[PDB]
């Protein structure tokens, strides 16, 4: 589109077609991002783990496949984890082993089974175990139905509460994770299953459980943590089909136990494109953030994008807080975008009337814009981004209903799916102040829009025309007070 619709600040594989991220893992000054990769590039390849790798989680060096499909095993879906006194004897004293738990899906039958690959050189290279699979179809049959058909995407991680390794295991249109523990890594024992059925207030809808996350989360502040599990379920999310959402609940090393969940603040996103999100391992605590992405397209080959296909979401931070009184998980694009980005347009105190349109001067296709206002009762604030003669992409906050929209009706190209246009919502409260925030990430192809403390999040693909590539700022039925605007280019060096 001159230029393929390649995103200027998020990733995209050098070449080819990307799904979900795998293996997320920092090593030393070093974030690894793994994927899921299919470097035929039509819906019949081989998948693969690509392999990234960058010190500031924006700026990406592509490096060669992780792990490959062999013989013909694909590698699928699957999440690393360090092991730093060599339980699994893959690695020495002087040099402990990264790992990788992979399903193999071969191909000619469609079995999943479950692998392992180690690295010995801190995340370069890696290397599948030659024992491989730890966990062989005939393990899975007392708890896959299918006998071996249905058991996918590892989560694993050490819990150091039980001395134990844990497997978290989806398996699909059976509507649960089952939990396995080992000493080893390689010899695994399953210990319980979380069903569907036992969660209190998921609905009977949320079917096709996929890619498991879990890790402990601080609940703020108030010195206390809870566990939390992360997957995305294939049918169920607000914008319809796949999506992600999170649940807390406790975990003993050999269960985890729901809380209630509740369907108004368990999704992690209300727009269609952000699926298979997985969190970084390994962060230190010095740092100590929760970092989550996931692929971003939910329209298999079907985006106008030759050259690639899928693209990782910016990577955000996952929180638990209070906003208000309400707990919720909190989104927000992590801090380090703000090193490369620069404001075009800041606006301080500034009263918006019917009428009037601003940020009329802008051009840009990457943009990180923050909106915060004080509306009048009966107003709709709209900020159009990617805007052209006859395009546009629409972000509204609707005071009456407290629903933050974003309407890709008229964004472009949207003829490519059935499901690419449209309007998404979300709800979003005024603050006790009687502030609404927004922040939207603009690209070349995509929106990620957050709202106030990153309580409502959709993200969405959008394809308009190059020269769409203008802002407006517009309220109707009422004034706005803005508290501040800030309209920031977003550059890669």
């Amino acid at each position: 589109q001159s230029n393929d619709y390649r995103p200027s600040y998020h990733f995209t594989p050098d070449q080819y077609w990307m799904n979900e991220p795998n293996g997320l893992i920092k090593i030393g000054s070093t974030w690894h991002l793994f994927f899921q990769h299919n470097p035929t590039a039509n819906v019949w390849g081989n998948i693969c783990w690509g392999h990234a790798t960058s010190t500031d989680l924006m700026h990406w060096a592509h490096k060669p496949t992780a792990i490959a499909d062999e013989n013909g095993v694909e590698a699928f879906t699957g999440t690393a984890y360090y092991d730093p006194n060599n339980t699994s004897g893959l690695g020495d004293s002087a040099n402990p082993p990264y790992l990788a738990w992979f399903t193999g899906y071969t191909t000619s039958s469609q079995t999943q089974d479950q692998r392992l690959a180690f690295s010995v050189d801190n995340g370069a290279t890696w290397t599948k175990f030659q024992g491989n699979p730890i966990i062989s179809t005939s393990q899975e049959a007392p708890h896959d139905i299918t006998g071996g058909l249905e058991s996918r995407d590892p989560k694993v991680f050490f819990h150091r509460q039980s001395g134990n390794w844990i497997m978290v295991l989806a398996h699909g249109g059976q509507d649960k994770l089952s939990f396995w523990t080992s000493a080893d890594t390689i010899n695994w024992t399953w210990q319980s299953d979380l069903k569907s059925t036992s969660i209190n207030g998921l609905s009977s809808d949320i079917t096709g459980w996929e890619v498991p996350d879990m890790f402990e989360l601080p609940v703020e502040g108030t010195e206390e943590t809870t566990w939390v599990v992360m997957m995305t379920p294939a049918e169920g999310s607000p914008a319809g089909g796949n999506g992600v959402l999170a649940i807390t609940g406790s975990f003993d090393g050999k269960s985890f136990t729901a809380d209630p969940v509740d369907a108004s603040t368990m999704w992690l996103d209300n727009g269609r494109d952000f699926d298979g999100a997985l969190s970084w391992v390994n962060v230190p605590a010095s740092d100590g953030r929760r970092i989550i992405a996931a692929v971003m397209n939910s329209y298999g080959s079907n985006p106008p994008t030759t050259t690639w296909k899928g693209m990782l979401s910016f990577p955000r931070t996952l929180s638990l807080k209070k906003v208000g009184t309400q707990q919720h998980f909190v989104q927000q694009p992590i801090t380090e975008l703000d090193t490369i980005s620069t404001s075009l347009q800041i606006l301080a105190n500034q009263t918006i009337t019917p009428g009037q349109t601003l940020l009329s001067s802008i051009r840009g296709t990457a943009l990180d814009v923050r909106v915060a206002f004080y509306p009048d009762a009966g107003s709709v604030l709209s900020l159009a981004v990617r805007k052209g003669a006859s395009e546009q992409t629409v972000i509204k906050y609707t005071q009456s209903d407290a629903t933050l929209s974003v309407d890709r009706t008229e964004s472009g190209d949207i003829s490519y799916d059935p499901a690419a246009g449209g309007v998404h919502t979300a709800k979003l409260e005024e603050d006790g102040t009687g502030l609404v925030s927004i922040r939207v990430l603009v690209d070349t192809c995509s929106v990620e829009v957050f709202g106030g403390q990153g309580e409502a999040v959709i993200s969405d693909l959008i394809f308009p025309s190059d020269s769409s590539d203008g802002l407006a700022l517009e309220v109707t039925g009422g004034n706005a007070v803005l508290q501040s605007v800030d309209v920031r280019s977003v550059s890669l060096e």
